[PDB]
């Protein structure tokens, strides 16, 4: 039984994801795909410009 | 995906014009134009002149 309990963490310590840094993760991930399709809709209209010398 | 941009912006800058030039360019080859059609218009009448001898 003791065996089979170190086996069990064994494997969580292989596998297992570090959540409380995986939330600050996640919270900064969202920030950087927010500033991401902001500066995208910035850049889709830079050309756009040369219109007014025409 | 990243070779594909690349290529795409390098048959760009091989064939993309130099558009904000060409809005100058327009501009002026309009005044030219017009200066030409005065010109040829000016020098119309210079033959024309003769008759005023006779």
């Amino acid at each position: 039984g003791k065996l089979q309990d170190s086996l069990d963490a064994g494997v969580g310590n292989l596998v297992d994801a570090d959540l409380a840094k995986e939330s600050a993760k996640l919270q900064s991930l969202q920030t950087k795909q927010q500033l991401g399709v902001q500066a995208l809709s910035i850049a889709n209209q830079t050309p756009q410009t040369i219109l007014s010398l025409f």
